[PDB]
This record gives structure tokens, C-alpha cells and sequence, in this order.
């Protein structure tokens, strides 16, 4: 585990302007908006702040394990990089694994996590190396006591073709939606410092399980 390289992507920007509406190539024949604002709990806790703070905790734990780390943004209050640029930044580190951290907006009674991965793969690394990462991450999150999403995906897994950040990956990568910000139980855990710590520990267990 020590000496491996992991890049962490806290989804969305600390702040936005109309540049986020400019269209960028999506890695699968189309274009998508440079960025989207992301969601928030009904208490006003923004997705971008949740992902930022959870990624900081993931990074700290990985560094303590001797894992070399990088992030795709440096703050939670200014414009951050577009989704295609984030994939470029990730790829530039030749990482052994990449984890993007998001939280979702779904029906209020729906809760739990889902691990998004590229399907169908557009290159070889997005095949077995990435599917194994996705299944391993799902297994580790559920073993940590997290609930697979009750409202989307299949048993905590979601293969999809619409996400530029997944389509553009040259290294094993997953995008973990940790929960539904619009749900009472997930919002409480996302808004809790110790909830964010538990999310981060579980993601780290998935990274460790995959790299081993
Ligand atoms: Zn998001």
C-alpha cells in the first residue's frame, strides 16, 4: 500500500459563475457542461462542502498509511476546475487509483450509497481493473455498515456512460455517491463531523482493499 498514488476528487466547486455552462467534450462522442453547482441538504449544507471536507479526511488517512495523494481542487469557496480538466489533472499523476466523491439529490425517502463506474468501457483500464475497483469499493462500504442506495443502481453499483469524469479516466477510477442529501438520515450523517469521518474511513478501506 505504501508508495502507491491516489488522486481524490471532491465533486463540484466552492463557487460558480457562467463559465460552468461552457460545453466540454465528454469522452463519449458528446459534450457536457464544464461544471454543475451540485446539490445541498435541505438544511443548506452544500454538496461541494460535504465532498471537500470528506476528501480532506480521506487524504489525511491515506497519507498516514504512506499513500501518495493529490486532489483536483484546492479550496471550497472559488471556481474550481471543469470536469474534463479534473480528469486531465487526475491522469497527470499516473495514479494507481482515483476516487471521486459526490452526494446525491434523490427522493426524500431514498438513502444509501452508490458506486458509479464507466459502462461500457471506452478503454482497457475501464474494463476489469475498474469493475473490480467498483465491486471492491461497494463491498468495503457495505461491510463498514453503510447501506447500498435504496433508490438508484443495483446493490450499490451503477454502471453508466454519461459521466465525462468516468469516460475520460486512464487509470482505475470510481465515483462514489455517498448518500442522498435530500434524505433525513443521510443529511444527518453528512452534516456530522463524525459522520464524515465514518464515510472517509469506509472509502479508505475500499481503496486499501483494492490496492492490496
Ligand atoms: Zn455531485
Amino acid at each position: 500500500i505504501a508508495g502507491r498514488i491516489v488522486v481524490l476528487d471532491p465533486g463540484h466547486n466552492g463557487a460558480n459563475d457562467s463559465s460552468i455552462n461552457n460545453q466540454v467534450p465528454d469522452g463519449r462522442g458528446g459534450t457536457k457542461s464544464c461544471q454543475t453547482s451540485g446539490t445541498a441538504t435541505d438544511g443548506g449544507y452544500p454538496e461541494h462542502t460535504f465532498t471537500w471536507n470528506t476528501v480532506l479526511l480521506i487524504r489525511q488517512q491515506l497519507t498516514q498509511l504512506g499513500v501518495r495523494t493529490a486532489m483536483t481542487r484546492g479550496d471550497d469557496n472559488k471556481l474550481g476546475p471543469c470536469i474534463d480538466k479534473r480528469a486531465e489533472i487526475e491522469n497527470s499523476y499516473n495514479p494507481d487509483a482515483v476516487v471521486s466523491i459526490h452526494a446525491d439529490g434523490g427522493p426524500a425517502g431514498g438513502h444509501g450509497f452508490h458506486v458509479n463506474y464507466s459502462n461500457p468501457p471506452v478503454n482497457a483500464v475501464q474494463g476489469e481493473p475498474t469493475l473490480r475497483f467498483a465491486k471492491t469499493m461497494r463491498d468495503s462500504l457495505q461491510a463498514a455498515g453503510l447501506t447500498p442506495a435504496t433508490y438508484i443502481g443495483t446493490g450499490g453499483l451503477y454502471g453508466r456512460s454519461d459521466l465525462a469524469g468516468l469516460n475520460l479516466a486512464q487509470h482505475p477510477k470510481v465515483l462514489v455517491e455517498l448518500g442522498n442529501m435530500k434524505n433525513a438520515q443521510d443529511s444527518a450523517m453528512m452534516t456530522s463531523p463524525e459522520g464524515r469521518s465514518k464515510y472517509a474511513q469506509a472509502v479508505v478501506q475500499g481503496i486499501v482493499a483494492y490496492l492490496s
